[PDB]
């Protein structure tokens, strides 16, 4: 969209090509310009887990992908699914000029699809970490699948996006409920790149 179409503008023109960390930064400085930080806990799961097969759902600006792409060790991989076509082009951008691209494979499509493709096509064994951030009606159905595809080992680490704001209510009731799955809540902030808000005004013309 608009927002991450400007994101990347305000990247390539302020940020030092090749390199991540110049790349986050002037990211999260545009967003902050315009409990505990979010690109903080998602470094801190990775660096505690240390993921040779990592899948990410969702990508909006590539500020994701880029994020954890480089943490991750040499040879390991990033698979990132994103089905909108002008937020995946954007990725790339974003992750080629980061200096991640050798560790990233973006993939265009809707994750019901790719999912049950990841062993066969992207020579995917069990996956050992999954960070969701997409349409969060998919939460819930793409862990199922997951689950029944047989990408989950015991070990596999789930982190999930946005779950109160705007919420995977459903989502978090299965997990948590769930002897399969062990969980931990970290409170966090919305950022700009995430959502934008607005006011409503209508005014009533009569029954007409
Ligand atoms: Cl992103
Ligand atoms: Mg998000
Ligand atoms: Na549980």
């Amino acid at each position: 969209d608009t927002k991450e179409q400007r994101i990347l503008n305000h990247v390539l023109q302020h940020a030092e090509p090749g390199n991540a960390q110049s790349v986050l930064e002037a990211i999260d400085t545009y967003c902050e310009q315009k409990g505990d930080k979010k690109g903080k806990i998602v470094d801190a799961v990775i660096q505690e887990h240390q993921p040779s097969v990592l899948l990410e759902l969702g990508a909006y600006c590539g500020y994701s992908a880029v994020r954890m792409a480089r943490l991750l060790s040499p040879g390991a991989r990033l698979i990132t699914i994103e089905i909108n076509p002008d937020c995946a082009a954007i990725t790339q951008r974003m992750v080629d000029f980061a200096g991640v691209k050798d560790k990233v494979t973006l993939v265009v499509g809707a994750s019901q699809d790719i999912i049950p493709q990841l062993k066969k096509k992207y020579d995917v064994d069990t996956l050992d970490m999954v960070f969701l951030d997409h349409w969060k009606d998919r939460y819930l159905p793409d862990t199922l699948l997951l689950e029944e595809c047989g990408l989950l080992r015991k070990g596999t680490v789930l982190l999930a996006d946005n779950v109160i704001c705007p919420g995977a209510p459903d989502f978090l009731a299965h997990v948590r409920g769930s002897s399969c799955f062990e969980c931990t809540h970290y409170q966090s902030f919305l950022e700009y790149r995430e959502v934008v808000d607005g006011l409503e005004k209508a005014i009533y013309k009569g029954p007409g």
